[PDB]
């Protein structure tokens, strides 16, 4: 909350973006330890081959969904943290002894859009959609021929995937709108 | 508590709604990790088919009850959080340099009613009542014919479902009463 | 502690009731996650029938003892919380612009007695005493004929049941004494 | 720490008793969840009789050691908490409008000795010493004849039992010394 | 944050190094209990020999990755903690009664580089790269001949290894730049 | 930190000893719940005898390594806590109404050395070195003849044992140096 206030921030940055960020954190907290907790423990494969459970789970879930969203939240909150430290350093220096603050705030908004877009593209490149399947067919060594494996709680995981994707998409649109608001105001 | 006080709020909003919100949170905290902890682990099905446990549990419990209530609490508390930030932003601007505060508070009450009603309808659309069955009959692939499966702690889960439904219904009535109090006062 | 002080409260309400409430909370904290943790996991039944463990445990323990005490503590502390908010609202209004405070405090004491009495009656209606048995005989479907099942830590659970029942009984007596003290003082 | 200071307390009550109380809490914290965590889970009995593990563990450990020490700490800290509230109530009343404080402090010391002595006598009546055996022989129904059962971590549990017994014995001696110091001073 | 500010610190030390340190801590928190939690529990070996799982896991993972990073963070933050205490001690002494502060800050930067370099060399000496294999072949006694063992979540562990190595490399470069900035300024 | 400052403390006690104490606590926190968590659970013995796992683990690990270090930290921090309370009691008395503070500080240093040496001797008397074996041969009843048992994570446990022993040895040397500094200063 505190690390989201600047003298150049409009109502969108002060209120709407801050609420959405808290919204994403709260959803992640209640859906991490309980929904994705038994992702590998309850991954069931119809085989007797030792080691087939480990390789098939790793093949279809190279990075867990919750770990991807945790990384995205850390990355998109970094520019806000950097700006806050710069403000304190400048405020300390000014007392001791647009402008520079305008460029730092504008640059932070640009990097927030880039990080938001990159992480959802990684999601689509890696899981080709939001729908978690009930069944995965795995043929990696040492599994003989093709082995059927069953995912844990596919429906609940799909529901939370739609929530995070929808909020992340809204966050980019708000960030894009704020970038346009600042640019046109200084230009015209 | 703090994010529930406005200069247009009556006694109902200041006291009764705040207590009920804390009441729902406290009940959720004591009944989440212990009552719904072993929902899938102690889901027992009378079969030898691999993967039948995963598909049958996911078929009858697409979203866990506690996750639905956690989502509802987050949604119904969002309008209160939005109003508080708007007050601080307006208070900061007024010093730096009915009305707008009346409309923001009135709009937040309307959205609280909508979110409360939507989540209760979703519950009845998804679980068709408050009574958790002891036995569920599942015929989804790969389960052969119809398989008997047994739920964990059905009676305790039914009791807490009644508590959350009753308090949610009371909270909707109180919000409706406060909305009527403000409308008639300004009209007459 | 703070939510237990009013200008009409005598020494009993200020000191003895506050200490007993903290006493009940402390006992519950140390005896919840460790004594009742494995209530169903270590519930052993002498049978080969799938699903008999789930139905027999649910039949004899419809609501866990710790969950009943947690609900009781929440209920008996609600009237105290309601009084505190009313005091703050009245104190704010008086500055901005017996009596009403006497009736609110008296009413809160009455509801504390009712909630205390109701929860112990529910305990006796549901578990017909304080002694937890070592053996339960269960004949609910699908268990064939009558099945022997064995409870986890029956002696330790009996000891803590006596503690909570005794303190709850003492708390009801103290509340009754305080109610009589206020009534006779105003009457005579 | 704060709830252990009174205007009639000598150096023993202010310093030595406070340090010992913190000493007992710290030892309990590091030795509860890890040493006694698997007391029943790793209780191994040489039998095939269902339910023999539950009844034999309950017969030889009716109350766990850590739960007994947790109860003792709660009881012996109650008189200190009662005195603190009485001081605040008297201090508030005096401003609003030996002696009584001397008797309350003296009575609290007496009850601390009684609670300390009662809990160790219960320990000796219940476990007849400090040495935890490696083997227990159990003949309670339904165990056939006599069944050998093996305790988890008997040596480590014995070591911590000696620590708590030694500190509890020292605490009584300090409390007894403080009681004698106050009595003779007022008498002579 | 507080233990990273000195009167001789430039913008790099005040802002960039502080953010990166928080960045490394945040990544470690979200990836410790969930990614490396089941490292040995889900270590599957294709054998019937008792004890082969323990010796093969210990042979290939003598120190866990998360424990190595936790040790590195503790070591690289020690010089900053030492400087802060020296500042407070000097500040207290000066009131009671370049220079010495310049040498202490310069020395702390040097030790941060050394600790950073040592821990990455230990990583390459011990795990000869960043890629975690799916399969390990173990022939330590008592495993007969050569036994195949399978690692848990090799792909996710590889991804986080790249993140920590990259940030640690960046932190070493920033520390080197700050050291050069101070040396040339005092020299010329 | 606060409980390590006295008016007679030199730079060694104020800075170096405080940092080392925090250093030992931080290492213990990250290496307790994860490295020693499965000490008995993953203790594997090559036998079919019931109860042999319990007696052999208890024979070779009478007290866990982490519990020994936790006890040592509590003991060596007690004299520092005792001194702080004595300072506050003396400071309160002086206002109400070398020297004594010099002897209390000197005595606390002496007891810190004794406790540090005693716990290190107990470690060598009990585990005869820092190297944890991979294999232990156990012949206690009821294990028939000699049974092979395998330790969990012996290499990682050895590494952390060296760390704690090295820091404890350094802490003893620093305490000895500070004791010599005070004695010679007062003598000459
Ligand atoms: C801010 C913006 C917020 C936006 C929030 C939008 C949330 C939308 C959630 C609804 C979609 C979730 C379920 C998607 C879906 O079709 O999943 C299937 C389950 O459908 C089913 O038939 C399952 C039962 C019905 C759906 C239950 C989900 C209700 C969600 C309510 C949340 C409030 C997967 O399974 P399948 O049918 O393909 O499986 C059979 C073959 N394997
Ligand atoms: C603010 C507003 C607060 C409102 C609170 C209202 C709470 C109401 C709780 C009572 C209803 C809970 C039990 C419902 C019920 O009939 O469940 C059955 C168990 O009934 C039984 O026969 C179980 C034993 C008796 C009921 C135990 C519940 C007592 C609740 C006390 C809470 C305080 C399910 O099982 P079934 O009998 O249909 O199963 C056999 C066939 N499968
Ligand atoms: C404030 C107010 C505080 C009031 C506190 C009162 C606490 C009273 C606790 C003592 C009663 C608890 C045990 C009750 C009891 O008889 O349980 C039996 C165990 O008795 C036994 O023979 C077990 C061994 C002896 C009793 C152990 C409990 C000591 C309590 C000390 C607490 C301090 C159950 O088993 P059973 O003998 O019927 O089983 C054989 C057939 N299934
Ligand atoms: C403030 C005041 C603080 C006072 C603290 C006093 C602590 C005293 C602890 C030492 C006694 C603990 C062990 C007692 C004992 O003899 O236990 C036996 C293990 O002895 C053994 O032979 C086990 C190995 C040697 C003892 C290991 C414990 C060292 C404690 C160091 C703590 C510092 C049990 O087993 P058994 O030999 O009878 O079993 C074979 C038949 N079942
Ligand atoms: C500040 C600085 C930040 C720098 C961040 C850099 C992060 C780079 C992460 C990408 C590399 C991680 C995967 C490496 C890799 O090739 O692993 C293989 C999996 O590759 C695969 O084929 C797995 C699927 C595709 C890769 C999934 C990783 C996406 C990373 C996105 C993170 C955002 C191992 O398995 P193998 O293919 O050799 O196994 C078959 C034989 N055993
Ligand atoms: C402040 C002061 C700080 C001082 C810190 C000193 C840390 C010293 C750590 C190095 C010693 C740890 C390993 C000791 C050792 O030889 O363990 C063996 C493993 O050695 C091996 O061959 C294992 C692989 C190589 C050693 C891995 C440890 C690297 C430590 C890096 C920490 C940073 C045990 O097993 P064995 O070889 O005898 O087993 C085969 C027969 N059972």
């Amino acid at each position: 909350v505190l690390g989201g206030v600047n003298k150049h921030s409009t109502s969108i940055g002060k209120i709407w973006l801050t609420v959405l960020f808290i919204f994403r954190i709260m959803i992640l907290v209640v859906a991490a330890e309980r929904v994705w907790g038994d992702e590998q423990q309850d991954f069931v494969c119809n085989t007797l081959q030792p080691g087939c459970r480990n390789v098939c789970y790793d093949h279809f879930f190279p990075i867990s969904h919750i770990r991807l969203w945790a990384l995205q939240l850390i990355f998109v909150s970094t520019p806000a943290l950097l700006v806050a430290m710069h403000v304190a350093y400048t405020r300390h220096e000014r007392k001791r002894r647009r402008g520079p603050l305008w460029w730092t705030y504008t640059c932070s908004i640009f990097f927030r859009i880039v990080f938001e877009a990159v992480f959802m593209y990684v999601f689509y490149y890696m899981y080709d959609g939001y729908q978690m399947p009930r069944l995965v067919k795995c043929d990696a060594w040492p599994c003989p021929n093709v082995v059927d494996c069953f995912v844990s709680r596919p429906t609940e995981k799909t529901t939370f995937t739609i929530f995070m994707l929808a909020v992340s998409g809204i966050c980019m649109m708000l960030n894009l709108a704020e970038l346009c608001y600042l640019v046109i105001k200084v230009c015209l």
